[PDB]
């Protein structure tokens, strides 16, 4: 069979406080996990994930086909040319099983300077009718800020782990301009499950989504308690255990770029499982003009032979490339 990946559980609660020594001990754990498989579970994170799952289930099981067309991104509805990232991503019965709803920073309002300039990757969120989905928009916007708060604390741990001051990444992760996104993904139970919606890896493993590196600084993920993720290690693809009480954390390719691959973006994939489940990632993205000078924590002078890359350039190009490689979700 497949061996279990080493995915440690790290108590990240000291990253919310003022005990500097305790924060360094958490940073060492992040360093070790980032240098090994590239994944860890953040525990004692303070977020009510059971309520998140209940509110998301109420949304996914009540939205109708009519509402999905009315909220659809431009890949599914040509009338919505401004919706590249934010909105509904439809399933295609008999062909594509997954469906999802993506939303961005709630501060991207019609009057935001980047929305007025029509800067790529910035969009105003679209929401279903309040009478049909009472409390959903308010819950989802508050969830964005709850997971933003956890992600800021995690970024202080990564900064300390790399020998930097704790605001090294967090000073570029701000409420007024972050490009971070929440995706509410529904994987359905289907009987018969269409073979056209199942991909096959080179090793024969049935998949819902092929191998990739994440387009993010870090990825902060809540998932149902149904095992499905695998990570490629030197010993082959290994199964990541499920844990619906914690957040699964990993680095994206922007972190690999900035650290000269000291903290690699782990290659991973999603196995096909015939089960009704949820996958709720928060992609930690910086601001459009955020530029961090690349460095190398394995070199005495800390210098790297990589060129500075703005986060906006990285993100626009990365999202398109992932769709070309692994298909429109
Ligand atoms: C992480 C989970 C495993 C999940 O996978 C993802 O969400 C898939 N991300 C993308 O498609 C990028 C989506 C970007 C989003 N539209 C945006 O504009 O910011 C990855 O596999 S990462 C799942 O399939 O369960
Ligand atoms: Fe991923």
């Amino acid at each position: 069979s497949v061996s279990k990946a080493n995915v440690p559980k790290i108590d990240v609660s000291p990253l919310f406080g003022d005990d500097q020594a305790a924060k360094m001990r958490v940073a060492q754990q992040i360093d070790a996990a980032s240098r090994d498989t590239g994944f860890f579970y953040a525990v004692n994170h303070g977020i009510n994930v059971q309520r998140l799952s209940q509110k998301t289930k109420e949304f996914h099981m009540s939205i109708t086909p009519e509402e999905k067309w009315d909220l659809a991104i431009r890949a599914y509805n040509k009338e919505h040319q401004d919706q590249v990232r934010a909105g509904y991503y439809l399933s295609i019965p008999g062909k594509k099983a997954v469906e999802s709803f993506c939303y961005l920073n709630p501060n991207f309002t019609p009057d935001h300077p980047r929305i007025q300039a029509k800067t790529p990757t910035h969009e105003v969120n679209v929401w279903p009718d309040e009478t049909k989905h009472p409390g959903f928009q308010d819950f989802a916007e508050q969830y964005y800020w709850d997971v933003f708060g956890l992600s800021s604390a995690l970024l202080k741990g990564y900064a300390l782990a790399l020998g930097k001051e704790e605001n090294f990444f967090a000073r570029h992760f701000k409420p007024d301009d972050t490009l971070a996104s929440v995706v509410l993904i529904r994987y359905p139970y289907l009987d018969p499950y269409p073979e056209a919606a199942i991909k096959t890896a080179a090793d024969g493993t049935k998949l819902s989504f092929e191998w990739h590196e994440d387009v993010s600084l870090i990825t902060v993920l809540y998932q149902s308690n149904v095992q499905n993720l695998q990570v490629e290690t030197a010993a082959g693809y290994q199964d990541i255990e499920a844990d619906d009480t914690g957040y699964l954390i990993n680095c994206g390719s922007y972190m690999a770029h900035l650290t000269n691959n000291y903290y690699k973006a782990p290659i991973h994939r999603v196995k096909w499982v015939n089960a009704e489940r949820q996958s709720l990632p928060f992609f930690v993205n910086l601001g459009y003009d955020s530029v961090i000078d690349p460095f190398d924590p394995r070199e005495p002078n800390g210098k790297s032979d990589r060129e500075p890359l703005s986060y906006g350039d990285y993100l626009q190009n990365g999202l398109v490339s992932l769709i070309n490689k692994n298909g429109q979700t």
